[PDB]
């Protein structure tokens, strides 16, 4: 499963749709970025350039020129053919080619960017520019729009309103296509792979970073070359720091360990957390909490539907996870009392869901407080956790303990479709499995 | 094998033994990097910070202060100790665990940084900065300097003189310790390892970023997580383009498949290019081009020693692949007069070594034309290649073919140690390893 | 004649009309700007800032709320009061006066534009912002809009759309009030007082700057303490130089002196071209081309007025100067293929009119090659001159003569009223002046 | 009196022997600054760059090239002969006429400086550049140093040290040439004659800004265009603003007036304050603290010499001052205890004096407090002052008095020469040549 041509096609007609008569939209890529010294990062994309391209260069603009209700084209500025910087650092599309390669109706060499893109600004009423996105596409547009203010006696003009479309391209990517649903859900089953193998591989005295590798590996063979995060293998109190990205332990027989990874698959972010024990058996402490999250993923995944919100499902999972903590004597006192003071937030103090796409943590306008009402095509995942610091005042055997469990959901027109299932997460399944796996 | 806190103290000193009496250096971390939106790459700490410290967090300044030729000190700017910042992002070292942990005389806030560093550099005659390497420290050492310029009224002085510390510090890091070199020693072994992975892997019909996937696996498993560099998997007629990294295709029963994949294991880099048979048996023309290489790296290992030079031994290279390239009919002509003309240009267009250290195109002058006199302890590459292009007017069966072999060396007293040899280069060598592993 | 407060709260409420609902206008004060080391050159607010303020001080931000269709209101951001800068360096507004003062419904300190301003323009559709006029007001007007941008988490929303009110602004500058004009009147009554002192006190062995003096002085003594632009004094060959500012030349019996002068009143502009004999009287040669120029301003007196261009008029004096110059023998052959072949333009190279205003060169909208159709309220000087290179290939008697005559007139509903005849340009009168003035 | 060519060059002559074999010196021009809109201020260039050249465009570098002890040579960036350009906004200098106008060796277009500079820097050891001092040159001097450092493969070298040459050449301004002296004499006497005249002149009802245009015009008369810094007028209160420049008011029947003024003549700097009586005679009240402040200048100008400090004579002042104001009872108690809290502060609140020469508050290290020892060719002025508020709790008849009187002298070998005392200060000569005046 892939996006195609006529698909980026369509977005870009679609952004147009919504385009003032007599103006134009420039979408930057995104700079390469070093290292270290004369090293480069392997690129990423702008997942903006990207989500109307599908083009994977830098020194790279497309520009959407809607000349009035009917008529509009595009013109894609792009690095030239040139064969010695081909023979060292790689081919690169070029002008002749692009045309039909990406679907736009005409091309140019960056390099002429700043003798070319004032021409096509002239006359116009708008620009929709991401101010600020990227200073030296800024520094372009800036250049562009102030030869055309000052150059009256050569009878050009400046559009007097500049839009940023980021607002309107992020309701786009807020709502999946079917294509796009395909997409994350292979990003889905691959990162499931990925996760199942960290937990038949995990043993005792194992390093955190090499379950890193194993999902890594597992990504790749699928060909989701990076992964869409930094992977976290938080093993003992490592689980408890949200974000853990050391991965520099060794994991200790007794200890959970916490894997949140994800996969780039085609631009798209799967995202995964699964806790388990590096021994593979909960101890009752370890399964106390464990089935507090747990409860919290599942009463959240039968619940999550069109009409419904993040914020109203929050409500329920914060009901559960000070019930059960109160049950355990981590929380004491009348649990509505509870819950009206936020009393969970020392253990569970992030969000349950995030929208999910392009980029792991998506676009879009969630509303105050998460409120915003979900609808069909809306990707999103369900992560609820429990976090117990090693000096919480607590009942001890809890101190030291980090859980979360995360799915990636989207919603339909019925309910929601789970896309990252296929890996195990009922304790005595994910003992099973390591069991099994234990035995070999 | 690491690299200790004291030798990171021995470092500085010897820093401190070159510096101006009343002078401070400034030695600034690297700025995290954005990947997409709100995710950042995997940090990675400047290579000159690094050396002066195996420290590997952002928002860090390094100040050495030698007061006058008897008494210098040191003092750290780093992040805070902030609860909530670290349970959501990681560990900070912070001000109290500093000194004992790195081996420095003070720690600071780098929230304090503009408050206090015009005070340490008030009155001093010299300040050593790396003017331009990055622009926040550009930033904070010129307000630093003006607020002093402007202070006289305040009893402050601004140093007159700024030296760039760069060609000092990168000299010192041209010259490896015996540390270093088992650091490197190590960095070779287990790149070596991911290579002789990648040939017992590699069958038809595996796509080329499979084999990055093996190689990335395989440092990861022995402590290196990340490699030094983007890795090349360059089959057919990719492996003519020099740094191809896309790694995007099938590998074809036929072809030759190029792999340069180095990892870095504590700060240092390994650098390795095999190149093989895809089906584990070079053609007749895939053996006549690969033999001239082979030869080139063999008689360069026999001939690299204290007292020659890069330029020296390229000379020799030259000679070997012109007379090759006669003999197959590549070239035409007397081998002294093509010499002459750099005839062997367009098939073998880059240079026969680099240094390798930090980064794996190290720091350290090469003089002109890489003139530069080897003495022990410098470590450099050895890979000579010829790449005969899809299109070029050369014998058909020739077309197509990208080799490169390459060696990392560490020079010695009595002439050179070879760090990568273990991983298989003879072409009879590589066929029986392949042979040997396609049979299970 | 002044512009009063009431005049310039119509102008603030003029462009609130014309602004969309639910926005805010941001208009910035000019920086000061340094003469040499620590010394400023005397403050000149900027000319849109002043057109809303009549406010004189810098670190200045008048913001301009449109709520709704009804509700609008200001803020004003300036400069605190403060004893120890104000006893240094004189007396400011502060916040408790300016609202009574300006006619603004509040005041702010500027040292809290970046925690306030982001408040105000939360949650508004359009910003308008000159963008590009000052570096520091786009650092803070960026700031602004990121800060909200990034703050969804604490409710705040940035105004996607930001619109130049430069074009807005600038077509209501262009079309004076009557209490504008009179002030222009004024100016042009001072402009020509200085004019015809400057024209009283020449004599040969005088320096050029010496009539600078004068003309200074007398806008000074009028209460236009400084020009409204560089004063020109270009006497002999110096004239043939269009904006010659030296003016350090000793002035020569038998040359002419060229003056380019004008003050600035209330803020506004005169402008003020005459060129006369140093010493009195006219020679024949430049009598001749005298006549000209003058025939050019007295024809373009005649005609301007609504419903015409410059343009137009422009047309009706090429001809007038290309008849002239065929008669001198300064050009050869027919008027009309002359006139086609632009062939006055080694002479007159430069336009007839600009508006005129709060900036000599004043804002507003000209069309294409100045064919913008002339109305009433207008203010634009007329300014014909012809300029005869010391090489040029012409009659010798010529060679070295510089001749502008400019006026500066208002379009009225019946032609257009002179401001600036008050001083004389007939030649004849330029010499009795000069005759009567020599005499004493 | 003038600077010539020869000093020029003998002052750059003088700056390379203080610069190290083998380094380059870099002065650049001021740039041109926006008045409003397209018009400009008039130009002031750099007094560093003015001090070694004389030469007043803007886009013009002086390099100083110190090869090696015996050899250097000097290269002038300045912008190109253009018809086009020239016949606008005037003549420039050019290329062809520099080295024998300037008496520099080479001179280049400002147009080539990035395709030049770096050639000029390539292979030094270290560049004298004022880094900070402008943004134009900062940017011009960091991409040479960068083309430098990235250049290896073309075999360049950057130098590794950059050295503020501002101490040294500030150090150099502080000691006056004879020839400097005798064009600061002749500031001092054209500054002395335009305060005279505003004695004169002064009348009642007139405005302060009358007297700033008296000023100005006695300054033009002389070839002095421009004041050295912007003219204070301060009538009744607005005399106990220390630079109140508004000069906006009536001059009243009953108040003084203080007069800082002082012209520009060849770069340098005049600088004389006079208080006097607007209507030709002090009150009793305002006489009682004129003696005090008159006292205190006296005495200043018997002591100042070489060997003693501004801080030593600002001693003597502070006792006057205090021992003054105690017998008025406007301070109460022990004098010698009261100078011990510095209680004159309240109404002496500034330095007594400043360096005086191409910048009125000039270059040069006073040392803490103004303690360096004077020597022979220092320039400084003399103002000692008292500035009463008009709510200061003191006799109600001193309120509202604000006093500054202010010579300029020379250190001499045998003591002090006064440059500005043909201007009366005594009030008895103040008086008369007020009364000879009014009887006119
Ligand atoms: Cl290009
Ligand atoms: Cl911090
Ligand atoms: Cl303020
Ligand atoms: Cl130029
Ligand atoms: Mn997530
Ligand atoms: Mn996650
Ligand atoms: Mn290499
Ligand atoms: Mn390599
Ligand atoms: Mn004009
Ligand atoms: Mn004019
Ligand atoms: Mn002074
Ligand atoms: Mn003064």
């Amino acid at each position: 499963s892939e996006i195609s041509r006529q698909e980026f096609q369509r977005r870009r007609q679609a952004l147009v749709e919504q385009m003032q008569p007599g103006s134009a939209a420039l979408i930057f890529a995104a700079p390469e970025v070093t290292r270290s010294a004369d090293s480069e990062y392997p690129y990423r994309q702008n997942s903006d350039f990207w989500y109307f391209t599908g083009f994977n260069e830098p020194e790279a603009v497309l520009v959407l020129i809607k000349s009035d209700d009917t008529h509009n084209h595009s013109v894609l500025f792009n690095r030239v053919r040139d064969l010695t910087a081909e023979i060292w650092f790689g081919r690169r599309l070029g002008q002749d080619a692009a045309p039909e390669k990406l679907g736009v109706d005409r091309a140019l060499a960056f390099s002429e960017i700043n003798q070319q893109l004032y021409q096509l600004l002239n006359g116009l009423d708008v620009v929709y520019h991401a101010q600020g996105e990227y200073a030296y596409a800024d520094v372009i547009v800036n250049s562009a729009l102030e030869k055309l203010r000052k150059g009256s006696r050569q009878n050009l003009t400046a559009p007097a309103t500049m839009i940023d479309w980021r607002p309107v391209v992020h309701e786009m990517r807020l709502f999946k296509s079917p294509e796009e649903i395909a997409v994350l859900r292979r990003a889905g089953e691959i990162t499931a792979m990925a996760h199942t193998r960290a937990m038949e591989k995990c043993r005792p005295g194992m390093f955190e970073y090499h379950l890193e590798g194993e999902i890594h590996h597992e990504f790749n063979r699928h060909g989701a070359r990076y992964p869409s995060y930094n992977t976290i293998v938080g093993s003992g109190e490592n689980g408890c720091i949200l974000a853990y990205t050391e991965n520099e332990c060794e994991m200790r027989d007794g200890d959970l360990v916490l894997i949140d990874a994800g996969c780039e698959y085609k631009g798209y972010a799967g995202d995964i957390t699964r806790t388990f024990p590096v021994n593979g058996k909960f101890t009752q402490a370890q399964r106390e909490i464990y089935d507090i999250v747990l409860e919290s993923l599942e009463t959240s995944l039968r619940l999550y539907r069109p009409g419904t919100s993040i914020l109203e499902v929050t409500g329920e999972v914060v009901r559960i996870m000070v019930s059960g903590l109160v049950k355990l004597g981590i929380l004491k006192g009348d649990v509505d009392e509870l819950i009206a003071q936020n009393a969970h937030r020392p253990f569970f103090m992030h969000g349950l869901s995030h929208w999910l796409g392009l980029d792991v943590h998506d676009v879009g306008v969630y509303g105050q407080d998460r409120s915003r009402i979900l609808e069909p095509g809306m990707v999103l995942t369900v992560e609820p956790g429990l976090y117990i610091a090693p000096d919480a005042e607590v009942p001890e055997q809890y101190r030291g303990i980090g859980i979360r469990i995360e799915d990636d959901i989207v919603i339909t027109e019925t309910g929601n479709e789970n896309l990252t299932a296929s890996v195990v997460k009922k304790p005595e399944e994910i003992e099973a499995l390591m069991v099994a796996a234990r035995k070999q």
